This record gives structure tokens, sequence and C-alpha cells, in this order.
DNA sequence: CCGACATCGCATCAGC
DNA sequence: GCTGATGCGA
DNA sequence: GTCGG
């Protein structure tokens, strides 16, 4: 990355607007801008040069001019010195503590890691686990470990029912040399868009993974989505592996391609592709791609037989997962 | 200019 | 208990 | 914050 300084600045601004200002559209704006700059194959010389890129307007162009000249942004320098901002920005790093909860905690005088550890009774279950593994969850996962994790998940799933198919998606499927967590897409022939012929399909998989002590904690768990914690087994006298975030998503078998497109991401890629879909008169979610009728309201799900079919509908050239890391 | 901006599962809560 | 909104993270 | 209609 030739423009690391700029993209870091924009990411920190994005995080500010999300956590502190609670302005999700400003968060999205900064992150779109950071993304379009990150893939720009020249070392940016000026704000004007950057402004040519879609997503970079006048305000960000001016910030880039300040940053290139001085190596800093006064706006960020001030944000970093603001106590409420600093407090909120820290608290939100705990999984389960969002922008609203963070402000509420600060109001109640709970604003440090130590404050959290003595007020565990004021956290909900998710927050409690996020606190427990606060350190572990900010560690990246080497692809080598992702492979061991994949190996365990796929084989344990096979043991429950050989007709399950588990696909690791997210940054892993995009070929990343490290990941922030593990994302698993799960299908079973019994569960389609037409019916659910067996209950507990996701539950039985989670149970098996708990049984072999791979899954260690549960943040949330419903009929189709599990969000939790896992850990690789270590050997005698070895320091234990860090605990890792794992998500498992059960998607109707006949909707696998929309499902795998969604869970492969990246999140910015999905946002941009779905935005483009809307411009082309379609709407895309993890289940279907549907036309938007004369109404403005989604019609019937269109035939999809590959990821590429989805690209074709919105008139995009196909892009392999490795080229979706926006 | 000017607000529309992708989309959704689960946990939680207010209101009835 | 049901419904719908909100917070949160994906 | 940005940008298309
Ligand atoms: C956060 C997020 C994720 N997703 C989809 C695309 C992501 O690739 C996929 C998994 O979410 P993630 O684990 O938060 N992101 P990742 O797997 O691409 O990257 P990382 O290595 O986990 O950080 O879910 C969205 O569609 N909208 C989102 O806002
Ligand atoms: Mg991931
Ligand atoms: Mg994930
Ligand atoms: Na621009
Ligand atoms: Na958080």
């Amino acid at each position: 990355t030739l423009n690391g300084g700029i993209t870091d600045m924009l990411t920190e601004l994005a995080n500010f607007e999300k956590n502190v200002s609670q302005a999700i559209h400003k968060y999205n704006a900064y992150r779109k801008a950071a993304s379009v700059i990150a893939k720009y194959p020249h070392k940016i010389k000026s704000g004007a040069e950057a402004k040519k890129l879609p997503g970079v307007g006048t305000k960000i162009a001016e910030k880039i001019d300040e940053f290139l000249a001085t190596g800093k942004l006064r706006k960020l320098e001030k944000i970093r010195q603001d106590d409420t901002s600093s407090s909120i920005n820290f608290l939100t790093r705990v999984s389960g503590i969002g922008p609203s909860a963070a402000r509420k905690f600060v109001d109640e005088g709970i604003k440090t890691l130590e404050d959290l550890r003595k007020n565990e009774d004021k956290l909900n279950h998710h927050q409690r686990i996020g606190l427990k593994y606060f350190g572990d969850f900010e560690k990246r996962i080497p692809r080598e470990e992702m492979l061991q994790m994949q190996d365990i998940v796929l084989n344990e799933v096979k043991k429950v029912d050989s007709e399950y198919i588990a696909t690791v998606c997210g940054s892993f499927r995009r070929g990343a040399e490290s990941s922030g967590d593990m994302d698993v897409l799960l299908t079973h022939p019994s569960f389609t868009s037409e019916s659910t012929k067996q209950p507990k399909l996701l539950h039985q998989v989670v149970e098996q993974l708990q049984k072999v002590h791979f899954i260690t904690d549960t943040l949330s768990k419903g009929e189709t989505k599990f969000m939790g914690v896992c850990q690789l087994p270590s050997k005698n006298d070895e320091k234990e592996y860090p605990h890792r975030r794992i998500d498992i998503r059960l998607i109707p078998k006949d909707q696998y391609y929309c499902g795998v497109l969604y869970f492969t991401g990246s999140d910015i890629f999905n946002k941009n592709m779905r935005a483009h879909a809307l411009e082309k008169g379609f709407t895309i979610n993890e289940y279907t791609i549907r036309p938007l009728g004369v109404t403005g309201v989604a019609g019937e799900p269109l035939p999809v037989d590959s990821e590429k079919d989805i690209f074709d509908y919105i008139q995009w050239k196909y892009r392999e997962p490795k080229d979706r890391s926006e």
C-alpha cells in the first residue's frame, strides 16, 4: 500500500464517526474513500489527485492536503485528546459494547478496562465474553491456523451428517494471509427455501463443536446464525492458542451462491455491489437477487446457478474472491 | 443542490 | 406471550 | 461525507 498514511487517517476518522458521532453514513463515506484510495496504484501527490476517485469529495481532499504537507491531521489530534471520545473509542473495542452502551457506561463512570473488570455484573452476556477475551480478539489469525481450524470444523461437521457442507468464507476465502475471525457457511439438503425438513440443523453442529472443545463460548445463537468463540487445541507444555471469534451461518441449500457471495465479502465490496445492483434495478441480499418492479418493490427471486450469474445480472465482469478485498 | 445511502439475524426492551 | 423498535455486529 | 438526479 503506497498510501498507508492517508488510508489510516481515513479509517480513524471513520471509526470516530461510528463510535462517537454515531453517524453510520459518515463512517461508510470515510471507509469507501479509504478503500478507493487503498487500491489506487500511485503514491498520491495531492488532494486534487485523490478527489478524482469516486468517494473522495472536497472535505477529504482537503484533509489529504493537510496530511501530505504536515504528516498529521489537527482534527484527529484533537479527537485523540478528547476524554469522552477516547473513553468511547476504547469501550467500543469490547465486543457487545456499541456506541450507545459506551456512552451509557461513561455516564456511569465505567470507562477503563479495570472499571469493566470490577463491574462485570453490569454487562450482558455478549459484553461479558467480549471483555473476557478482549486481548485475544484483537489478535489476528495466521492463515496457517485458519487452515487447522477449517480442518477441524469440516471434519466435525461430517461426523454429524455427511450431507452437511461447510464452507469457510470471509477474508479466508479471499485468500488473506491472516484473518480477524472465522466465517463459516453451512448448508444441508434438508433445509431449503421451500421447507425445513429437519429441526436443530445448526444446533447439532454447534453441539458437536462444543463436544470436542473447539467452541468454547456463545455470544448469540438462533436457528440460522451462531456467533461465538473457539480455540485450537494445543500440545503438552505448549502455551494455549488465543481464543477466536467464529460465526456460523446456515443458509438454504438452493441459495448457496447468493449466500457464499455475501459471506465472502468484503463488507465494502458487498455494499458497493448492492449499491450497483440498485442502480441496475435489482436488490441483492444473502438469499436472493430480485428485480425492483415498477413499484420500487422487489419482485420474485431470479434464477442463480453460480456466483457469476449474480455479477451478470448487474452487468459486472466476474471477480474472483481474491479480487473482492475492497 | 440534496438527502438517500446494502442488507439482515439475534438480543433486548417497551407497550399492549 | 405477541409485535415492533432499537442496538449491535456482521 | 459524497454525489446523482
Ligand atoms: C461487517 C460486515 C460483513 N459482511 C459480510 C462480508 C464479510 O466478508 C463477511 C464476514 O464479516 P467479517 O468477518 O466482519 N469481515 P471479513 O471476514 O471479510 O474480514 P476479517 O478478516 O474477519 O476481518 O460478512 C457484510 O456483508 N456487511 C458487513 O457490514
Ligand atoms: Mg471474518
Ligand atoms: Mg466474521
Ligand atoms: Na471524487
Ligand atoms: Na464493540
